């Protein structure tokens, strides 16, 4: 069972020093976020020994970086009317897709598309429709995995977030030959941020469970926003723990 | 675009990777797919040490000609269905080391070349044993995250198709069609029934047209790789421009541009 660690979990340290943290902590991989934020988002503008000294780190330590949470087109959505910021949020999916294909990322999850198109009104949404299909069809031509929460594309699949998706089993269920990785965390309903584990809602024993007899084998990224905190590191390996003994429970 | 790629085997043998890249990329061709085949030089890529792996990834990051697939057919040798128990073993490692050799170097996904042909003639506890082998390998895949795929004819989102228009005209509309949504990547060759290996393009029974335009208008747009053995010739590298040519006439009368 691969078990891995967001980076807005760690504390904000070049690539190697988060990836040597992750591996003392336990994890066998960290999951990048691609935000709003400049120090993240310019990561798309990476030179290629920028890119390659990351691959270095990521062979170094053993610590992979398999996913990208990306979620800059919340300010740069695809379904924009501003037929210009549009054309910017494909710029950040071609960057995002073409980051991928240098470091060896695996998937790219294409964090509160769901809500996004929920929200949307019916003309927003056949824009996003239309900026979607191109997205996946960038996908297709560079063979990266496209995810996002609970077409008809093999580079298109399913990144179920057990916290979002309780704020359940029978979409696991349901979902089970596209689920590609699983994010792990507690929340509240219409909460689905720092909710400490154990203090939302969410079975993780029931969802573990289901999730084993179902057959996936995938891996499991524990997500927490923990960069922000006291002791980072001290949060992290709490969380780890209880996570772990609720997959233990689930008979992992 | 129409991705179009080269089979590492097309071109001068040999491990000077960065010298194989360039020439791809003077040649306009957007990818290389290796080989890890029944050789000991091939095989051996997969003891590669760590140096070694990211040699091959500075080279793919800074010619831009990426290595995005890996036709690996070493299981012709270690097959999962044996009936001896240290040669399955040894398929196994072998599909370890490859799964952890394409997320070390990027390669997205691995081809399991002659799986098809293999299953198909397997007797009865032959295909058994490959259906284990099998379920255990897209187990490790799944893990990993690496996309495994095979010829057309678990359910697992990292078991994919990678249809060979050659292969299929020999024994193919209807299976492009079918296979649509699963397929990953697609092997350009022609070939003649049951000579699936050196046949000149324009030689066999390939309809290419028909192929592409099968794959164009069910909206396909992943990659195409031109499977060739030119690396024996004596001037690889006009053979391949001459195919090259060749492949892309056709794809342009598909309505393909």
């Amino acid at each position: 069972i691969p078990l891995g660690i967001y980076e807005k979990a760690l504390p904000a340290e070049c690539w190697l020093e988060r990836l040597q943290l992750a591996k003392t902590l336990g994890f066998d991989f960290v999951e990048m976020s691609v935000d709003e934020t400049d120090e993240r988002l310019s990561r798309l503008d990476w030179s290629r020994e920028q890119r390659l000294a990351l691959v270095n780190a990521i062979v170094e330590t053993g610590v992979r970086v398999p996913s990208m949470c990306l979620s800059a087109h919340r300010r740069f959505p695809l379904g924009s009317e501003d037929d210009a910021v549009r054309a910017q949020g494909l710029e950040i999916m071609r960057k995002a897709i073409q980051f991928a294909q240098d470091v060896g990322i695996r998937v790219i999850q294409l964090a509160g598309y769901d809500v996004y198109y929920q929200e949307a009104n019916n003309e927003t949404r056949r824009r996003f429709r239309d900026g979607l299909k191109e997205s996946v069809e960038m996908a297709s031509r560079a063979q990266v995995t496209l995810a996002m929460e609970i077409l008809n594309n093999p580079w298109f699949q399913l990144y179920p977030d057990i916290g979002n998706l309780s704020a359940v089993q029978m979409e696991l269920q349901a979902g089970i030959g596209h689920i590609v990785a699983v994010h792990v965390k507690d929340t509240k309903p219409g909460v689905f941020k720092n909710v400490p584990f154990g203090e939302g809602v969410v079975d993780f024993e029931r969802c573990f469970e289901t999730l084993k007899q179902s057959g996936y084998c995938g891996p499991y990224l524990i997500e927490m926003w923990s960069e922000t905190a006291e002791d980072p590191a001290a949060e992290v390996a709490k969380a780890r723990d209880w996570v772990k003994a609720r997959m233990a429970k689930a008979g992992m």
